[PDB]
RNA sequence: GCGGAUAUCCGCG
RNA sequence: GCGGAUAUCCGCAC
RNA sequence: CGGAUCCGCAC
RNA sequence: CGCGGAUC
């Protein structure tokens, strides 16, 4: 074991190099000098700004501040002007407020446009109370800006840190609050060991209390959750990687897994010996953001489960894969086959006139009673999963989410069977299937 | 074809002939002959006595009556003394007390012993009430024995006459209790139309009304209900004869539906077609009387059906049959196969020692987090709904009903496919399934 | 965009 | 029984 | 009191 | 499971 060997081993892979720092310390001080120029406020704010960034995750944060006089277009017309003309390469990004993403001497900056405000109880934009962020932690943080890489690194290769919809996990900010308030990653890990779905922690207050759910209490404004984008089961699966750290430490927690990568022939076998109906739906990838697809792509996943689900297909796990050009909705289900016929149900035998246009319409099968009810055979529209998700994609696309259900609407298809290992989905079925090495 | 002309036509249907009337006559006489000289006490009770028997149906009913003074040992040991010494061949059967069954001159006897009673207040066993029965309803029935005569028909046409459990229909006497009530066949039926699972017929004071479930009132004893053991299937499945009958009569309805009967090789068409499973449980049928068989053969063929959809088996229907020799629940299943592998389920996050537990147990697959729980994959014992039953019989005999299930524990076998439609269950089957001719 | 809550419409019953 | 659709208020992505 | 089913009650 | 009631 050796705890503290570890911690220092993993420091050496946590923090970012004397090149790395001036590298970025240099893209610092020339993105001054253009904006210094142009004349208007600004503050660097987050990872870079506190000095809390990740080992290869150097990006810098650039709030433009704003009069509180003003409108939510002379906003993003003024902002997205001084990105472009303060940047050597650009972009575009359409989250709360549209923002700038460019890149200064060769590394990331985002450009966020926010008003400058007061006291922070007029929330008027909610990317307004990111420099009050700043104020709270800088000195604060002071001493412990190691405890927060160390924290960050042991998040980033277990895939839980971002808050993004493409994790659902640890914000940076969230990162460092809890820093600040356990006071060393270590302290912050033992005491996550205990954390539960209903674990309040204001940060503020200096205490732990007992809530409705897992909500971290900003202390810039206590009425929002710093967790609040944190999934139960992203949050589950910390709070048990802890538990399994301090019960037998190791340095392999910081580094990322390398996928399960094996034959299209095993797979092949696995599904064989399981028995399932393993198939997945592509479709073009939609031109939007990461932000945007993914939440999608999780509601496509579910209203299609709730199809197999309703069906009568008994639906096991779902999956899915944004690539290169392509989509990748990807289930398994423990019914391969049903019966052509099945159940209708009628009206109480009593219901005399309901009952007559119940037993009028044209069946191959002679209904019949039970439990004083008309019950009646009929024939399903479809046979297998893959023939019901074939059905429900091409008259259900529009409730698939927005832009991916109009790149079904477009172009989908079901692939099942030794086709589909030969798409890049082979590590995202493993890992559905729960496959061991 | 004008209903009243079709009355009349049914009528031969369902009086007894000139030859069968008097074949009974002279059979009730030395009956009286052998009965008088022993000078006891008797009613003539019944279908014979109040002349309403159905065509082919003769029995005589003659009930002694043994003053209230005995014992139910007693008017028990004597009612077979004289029972035993008045029939030409005799039979022991029990039911309230064990009575006598036999032949009087070839026609087919019951005489059964019971107190005499003054009052229909003080009633210690239901045999006790027929005397009473029977004396409110002659000369109550005079006028109209052919109406009731046609209602038993009718009925006993559509397989709901008898309320004895292989049946669950109506009883002689409920009919007759009809007929006094609706004051003929037809207006019965007319007015059957309009009955619901609530409908309450208090024939002693006329009146038609709301209650519980259905309920015809005694008009001998007004806590007991005439149409007790009448299932809602067979009075729903008559209250729609009714209206199927009104509608567009015909003489059909009172001549019994000849069985299907079908090729071994069409019903295997059937069955591809409807791409379900369809199976029997065989085994040696117990040597018990029907009131016995039947409603165990429903407990152990509801056990089995309960089972399947447990399992997930999707059951769409069961049925069942009673050989000579043999006995056969039948079943139709909506899943041929079902997938090896199942989730299982664990504890939630948070239970640090439980969750030690469950991820220790050796398994093929890494089990996973969803929505804050441990869920793992596992191996189903059972993969096809045959092999599923074969594995419950064996296993859960016990409950499949006292006599049944010992006979269950005794052999068994499951027939189905090519094997089964060689059996002698093909007119079950299309039933059950309801295929049109 | 996604999720929740409130209000309202369409469909298979 | 659900399966969709539409508006307003809320929350999240930085 | 020979019997089997079903519903209510306390578990 | 066990008891009570109803059912044929
Ligand atoms: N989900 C988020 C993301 C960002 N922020 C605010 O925006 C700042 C910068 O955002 P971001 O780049 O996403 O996080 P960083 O703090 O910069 O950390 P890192 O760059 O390593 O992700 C944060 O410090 C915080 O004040 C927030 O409150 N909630
Ligand atoms: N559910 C029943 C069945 C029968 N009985 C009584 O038992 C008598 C005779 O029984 P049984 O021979 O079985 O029927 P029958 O009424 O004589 O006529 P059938 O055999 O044609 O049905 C009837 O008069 C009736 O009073 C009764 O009280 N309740
Ligand atoms: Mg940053
Ligand atoms: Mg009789």
């Amino acid at each position: 074991m050796k705890v503290e060997e570890i911690l220092e081993k993993a420091l050496e892979l946590v923090i970012p190099d004397e090149e790395e720092v001036r590298k970025g310390r240099e893209a610092e001080e020339e993105l001054r000098r253009r904006l210094d120029e142009l004349g208007v406020e600004y503050v660097f704010v987050g990872s870079y700004a506190r000095n809390t960034w990740l080992k290869g995750s150097l990006e810098i944060d650039v709030f433009l501040l704003f009069p509180e006089e003003f409108s939510k277009e002379e906003l993003r017309e003024r902002g997205l002007e001084i990105g472009k003309a303060v940047l050597d390469s650009y972009e575009i990004r359409y989250a709360e407020h549209p923002y700038v993403h460019g890149v200064v001497k060769g590394v990331e900056v985002d450009v966020v446009p926010c008003y400058k405000l007061k006291e922070p109880k007029n929330i008027k934009s909610a990317v307004d109370r990111t420099p009050f962020h700043h104020k709270w932690l800088e000195g604060r943080i002071k001493g412990k800006e190691n405890e927060v890489r160390l924290l960050k690194g042991f998040l980033k290769a277990n895939g839980i840190y971002g808050a993004e919809y493409k994790v659902r996990g640890f914000s940076g900010y969230l990162c460092e609050l809890l820093i600040v308030f356990y006071g060393s990653f270590l302290e912050t890990v033992k005491n996550a060991r205990r954390w539960t779905r209903r674990t309040v922690i204001d940060v503020a207050k200096g205490e732990v209390r007992k809530g409705e759910e897992f909500f971290v209490v900003d202390p810039v404004d206590e009425k929002r959750n710093v967790a609040a984008n944190l999934s139960l089961d992203n949050l589950a699966r910390f709070v048990h990687l802890c538990r399994e750290f301090m019960e037998a430490p190791s340095l392999g927690f910081f580094k990322p897994k390398h996928p399960l990568e094996i034959e299209p022939e095993r797979l092949r076998k696995i599904v064989e010996e399981r028995g399932t109906a393993v198939f997945a739906v592509k479709f073009r990838k939609p031109d939007i953001v990461d932000d945007n697809l993914y939440p999608q792509l999780e509601r496509a996943s579910r209203k299609i489960f709730e199809f197999l689900e309703r069906e009568n297909f008994m639906p096991l796990r779902s999956a899915f894969k944004a690539s290169e050009e392509f989509c990748y909705l990807l289930f398994e289900c423990q019914i391969k086959e049903i019966s052509r016929v099945f159940r209708r149900m009628g009206p109480q035998f009593e219901d005399e006139r309901n009952v007559k246009k119940f037993l009028s319409r044209n069946r191959a099968f002679r209904p019949f009673i039970e439990n004083g009810r008309w019950w009646a055979f009929e024939m399903r529209k479809f046979t297998t999963p893959e023939e019901g998700v074939r059905s429900y994609a091409s008259t259900h696309w529009h409730t698939l989410g927005k832009n991916v259900g109009e790149s079904i609407r477009e172009y989908f298809e079901i692939i099942s069977g030794e086709k589909l290992f030969k798409e890049p989905v082979t590590a995202e079925l493993c890992e559905m299937m729960g496959v061991k090495d």
